[PDB]
């Protein structure tokens, strides 16, 4: 048993079928000692007595809020959370992994030290999340994160619409020309009802760059069914663009979201000419000097 | 009255003509009390007695070093400095202001956090100066400065000459790529004879950038009296040059920033048809309107 926060404790439980339950002690936070009784939110009635309650936990019926009483009034409480370790493996059952088998996915629109992380949930009910820098050893990259929020847009995986939570984080110190010698290490704590799980990921900002889609995409007609297509760097992108430069990929649609999923032609300039004479013209952007993630496609019609 | 350094005190004297003089107390630093007499370096003979001397100061004849004695030997001394406040305005009479109302001007050759400040003096006699970071609060930009020295270069303002002092400073912790959200604040303490003044300035490194003139400026003659002029970024300029880039201005002379007609090049070489004049180039930060470099010039020669 280890304390997670004041009066909230995590009990690590071996979930192999013949495993003995862990014995824990709970102490009423009071100066008095006599005639103290205990109750539980899982069990009707009085389940014990004395200043210190010793119980054996193996199932989630042994978890939850425990409250000590004297004379009919409340004294204090402790809440027990369970962390399953089955076959030596901590449980990962709260979150749904993405198509690649990762639970945490992080993206940065630029090199300013701001990034977001997201995850999917198997059930969206009675959930709490906390994300913070892990290890906190010297020379660790300190990161400040906000609170997780629920996206209205759900993420379809196979045949189910999983709900997605995401959180924004900021590196406390940046020096953006400097090379990253150590990764950023983060941990997500996930709670659902009386279950505790936690997740970790580590990365460099250069790896998770996903620029915003190109802006102000326009069409100007030319002789011989040629059209000029032009766009600009997105406003979220790091400046100066002479140093932080983007390369673009242009695609024609006659009528699958990650860089190489479509055949297309490469241009490093913000404009090209193309002969569509019908359909759509799409463009995505990537960092020019590092093979980071690509932007979403920006598309405009080829008017006929 | 306040203490500037050990045994050196600053007295704030109102210099309006009918103002009363400040009464100040001086205490002899000794374990003895009887038969203590006082003398001054402005006033020969015994001017008082007792462990504590009370004097009234209004003029510089009431200033300088005061020394207590017992038995004909020195015991301790105190020095009095006067800070004039006339019409409610602190006196600024030690230094001469520049082209604008400022008395302090600072310049940096690059973004490394090392910079120099200079000031002018009305008279070079009995001068001492001290310059340090202002406030030095949390969230202040801590700066370490050296000792002031007399520069060999004298300057001319109006039709009169003034002598120049200069000092080198270094920011203690610098990321040169980061944007400056707060200025550097400095205070100069100026002393001349028994007179105290002090001056303050605030600036951003980006505002005081004056790059060195382009290096290795050379001229290569070509056929038909065209010549190629080329140069390099100066060795003092911040790197990488892909991030810290300079724009240049090339001028032709038959015989500083925006006083001359010249043509702009961002690359380090141009071709020019001068047949015998001079070709000059200056440099300026490409993305910020900082001060411009001194002109570097090369004679134009017709051959090849
Ligand atoms: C991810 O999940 C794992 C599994 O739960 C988790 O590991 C647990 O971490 C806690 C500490 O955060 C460990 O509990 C400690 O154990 C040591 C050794 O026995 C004790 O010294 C500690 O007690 C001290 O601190 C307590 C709290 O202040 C005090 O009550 C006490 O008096 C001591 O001062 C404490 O009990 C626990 O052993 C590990 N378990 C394992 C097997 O790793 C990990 O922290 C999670 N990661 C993140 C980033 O949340
Ligand atoms: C620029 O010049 C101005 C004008 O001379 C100057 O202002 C003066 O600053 C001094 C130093 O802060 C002030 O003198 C102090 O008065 C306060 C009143 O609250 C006292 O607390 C101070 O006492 C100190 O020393 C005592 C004895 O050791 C300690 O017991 C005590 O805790 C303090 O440490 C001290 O007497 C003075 O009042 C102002 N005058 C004004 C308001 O003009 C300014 O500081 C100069 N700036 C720089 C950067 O030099």
């Amino acid at each position: 048993m280890w304390e997670l926060e004041k009066d909230v404790y995590v009990v690590e439980v071996d979930w192999t079928p013949d495993a003995p339950g862990e014995t824990v002690n709970l102490t009423c936070d009071t100066p008095e000692e006599d005639d103290i009784t205990w109750t539980s939110d899982q069990r009707h009635g009085v389940i014990g007595s004395g200043k210190t309650l010793t119980i054996t936990v193996k199932e989630f019926l042994d978890a939850g809020q425990y409250t000590c009483h004297k004379g009919g009034e409340t004294l204090s409480h402790s809440h027990l959370l369970l962390h399953k370790k089955e076959n030596g493996i901590w449980s990962t059952e709260i979150l749904k992994n993405f198509k690649n088998k990762t639970f945490l996915k992080c993206e940065a629109p630029n090199y300013s030290g701001r990034f977001t992380c997201s995850w999917l949930v198997q059930r969206n009910m009675d959930l709490k999340f906390n994300i913070k820098s892990s290890s906190s050893s010297p020379d660790s990259r300190a990161v400040t994160c906000g609170m997780a929020s629920l996206s209205a847009e759900k993420v379809t995986l196979d045949q189910r619409d999983y709900e997605k939570y995401s959180v924004s984080c900021q590196e406390d110190v940046t020096c953006p020309t400097a090379e990253e010698t150590l990764p950023i290490e983060l941990a997500l704590e996930a709670r659902q009802q009386n279950k505790y799980e936690n997740y970790s990921t580590s990365f460099f900002i250069r790896d998770i760059i996903k620029p915003d889609p190109p802006k102000n995409l326009q069409m100007k007609p030319l002789k011989n069914s040629q059209v000029e297509v032009s766009w600009e760097y997105p406003d979220s992108w790091s400046t100066p663009h002479s140093y932080f430069s983007l390369k673009f990929f242009v695609r024609i649609q006659r009528k699958e979201e990650g860089c190489n999923q479509k055949g297309a032609f490469l241009v490093e300039k913000t404009s090209t000419e193309v002969q569509c004479k019908g359909g759509n013209v799409c463009v995505q952007a990537q960092d020019r000097y590092y093979n980071s993630s690509c932007s979403k496609w920006a598309c405009v019609p080829c008017r006929v």
